[PDB]
């Protein structure tokens, strides 16, 4: 139980949901466990957009916090998705096949599963520097893997933040790396539906597209 509520570059911290569109576990620091929900992409049922959106030149690394820190096991995994040219971030919801993944996690494999997301308060998303200057959506995902060996048991703590992305570069993401929220997931997908306890996995299928880099 965690939100993900900030997001900052280099000039300290800002204030909860301030760059990321509140999160409907505002509240409770719940889960969606629903792959098929709207909640899904940026955990809003009703769309709302952030009160602000943050400036960040494309190659540098900025800072996405949780809420209190996060312990369950599981991966963390960024994505992001470019707003339209003509189209206010505000406005846009990030439907449709937009999303590419800039960062999933890796457990290291031992006598158990052992995850360097655990007791983190806060996570590096470095923004690759080739893609095209714009706004985009950035969205942050942990995935509580502890019960997840029964279908609906994964636990999905998501938020989105708003960026406008400066100093880009030329390339674009192929079709292969764009999926939707919801679509890109799966209730059987094998990082989902998952034993992560005994017998210990031995490998570990991160749900969702490849990594883009440049
Ligand atoms: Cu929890």
């Amino acid at each position: 139980h965690y939100t993900f509520p900030k997001v900052w570059a280099n000039s300290g911290t800002t204030a909860d949901w301030q760059y990321v569109r509140r999160a409907d576990n505002w509240q409770n620091n719940g889960f969606v466990d629903n792959v098929n929900s709207q909640q899904i992409r940026c955990f809003q049922s009703t769309h709302s957009p952030a009160q602000s959106t943050l400036s960040v030149a494309a190659g540098t690394t900025i800072t996405y916090g949780a809420a209190p820190s996060v312990y369950h096991p599981g991966p963390m995994q960024f994505y992001l998705a470019r707003v339209p040219d003509g189209q206010d971030i505000n406005s846009w919801t990030g439907e449709g096949a937009v999303w590419f993944k800039i960062y999933h996690e890796q457990p290291t494999f031992g006598s158990q599963l052992t995850w360097s997301s655990n007791g983190k308060s806060s996570f590096p998303v470095k923004i690759p520097s080739c893609i095209k200057s714009g706004s985009y959506l950035l969205r942050a995902e942990h995935i509580g893997l502890h019960v997840a060996q029964s279908s609906g048991a994964a636990q999905f703590y998501i938020s989105c933040a708003q960026l406008s992305i400066t100093g880009g570069g030329s390339t674009e993401p192929g079709a292969n790396y764009k999926v939707s929220f919801p679509g890109a997931y799966k209730a059987s997908d094998p990082g989902i539906l998952i034993n992560i306890n005994y017998p210990v996995p031995t490998s570990y299928k991160n749900p969702g597209p490849s990594v883009f880099t440049c």
